[PDB]
């Protein structure tokens, strides 16, 4: 078990408003195209291995970005995951329905805290607090990440519905 | 007997099916067939990124290109020359 | 890291010496044939097949001093353990 | 296009290095998991020679796949999955042998097996009774066995011993 030119990462891919398993990699190649490899024995133009983004996660953790692992191009994926690839998950994230298309009980806390995050680039808290259904500070511990931070079914519906048609005005 | 620049390889799209047959460059990369699949069948550069692709032998369980070779310099004549008639390429598009 | 299959390190001496996934739920009294299947053996040399086993740097132990139970997957036998192991397939 | 009987042609390649290509029929509803030892059997081989077997399918230029690649219906005869690609895949048959002199396919003899059936067969009988029963003359006979540089054994011949030899043994 290295020896031996693989290693098996347990991969899962995604895309969010089984699939799930190992996939022989070449231990001798670079940690950086891990995610490019990865996609493309799963049947991933190699241009959608561009629009992709990468999460590690171990064991039950938190996952984080690949940058956290090394910041060293020149590592490979054995000098990584030789010790790890049994506790270790990749998870792909390929970054097509429109927001206001989602209908309000398709609503998760996760698409509002991206509607919500897109809005703030060109809105305020306080103006956006008020007509959408959340509260100040509400909208801030959704964005703040932390910890949690969780809008109910009602809210979560209700922001869905209100998202839908302040977009078409 | 197909000793031109180019190679015919019947596609199928799935997301409402769309079907043809499209002329691929025989000096192409083998791995580029997706996008040259996607482009030369009308579709956007955004929408090969966002899609898998398999290949099929006949009636065998469809592969990625990659379980096909392993060499990234191979040419779609290199591995589509002798089979192409007998290939499907069949495409999602998410 | 729990899906379908189990990753197995195989080395078949008769080289060949690689990772091999395996249906987790399989039997582990199929696990050499299901490896040797995997790899181009026909389901004739499956079995004439000799597998040992060897965790980490012991002495390898033949794959019955594992276990009786005909009705154990092979991930009972290997979901804890199959990154340390080496399953080596002899075959006469 | 054929569409019936009860047979398909299959192309095989068998090395044991001593690579050998030839077509064979085998029954198109057998099983195709039990492809490689079929191939072989409808060869000329011995079923012992199938027990150390590996076979590998290859379509076109392709890498080599093993027939659990292919499917995983364990139904699935060889007519399913071969019947329309006969003509592009070759099986890859390689064995831990050779074969007993008598097994190996009367079509792969050549003039340096015929040499070692005649050296075998010299060690308990008469260049006159070998002569008497076998297809050569004891002219010939005396060429291959007093000569290693002699070849002149023509294909046709080879074939004609080689079956003759099959027989008694």
């Amino acid at each position: 078990p290295g020896s031996g030119t693989m290693l098996p990462v347990f991969c899962v891919v995604e895309h969010y408003e089984e699939h799930a398993e190992f996939v022989l990699v070449r231990k001798d190649m670079l940690f950086n195209q891990l995610i490019e490899m990865a996609l493309l024995s799963l049947g991933y133009s190699h241009s959608s291995a561009a629009q992709a983004k990468g999460l590690i996660q171990v064991g039950k953790w938190n996952p984080v970005p690949l940058s956290y692992v090394t910041d060293a191009p020149d590592a490979t994926v054995a000098d990584m995951l030789q010790d790890v690839y049994h506790v270790v998950t990749l998870k792909i994230q390929l970054h097509c329905p429109k927001l206001e298309d989602l209908p309000p009980e398709q609503w998760s806390h996760t698409t509002v805290r991206n509607a919500l995050k897109d809005l703030l680039k060109d809105m305020n808290q306080s103006s956006l607090a008020k007509e959408c259904p959340l509260s100040q500070s509400m909208i801030s511990s959704i964005v703040n990440s932390t910890y949690y931070a969780n809008v109910s079914a009602a809210k979560c519906q209700e922001f869905g519905r209100w998202y839908k048609h302040f977009k078409k005005t």
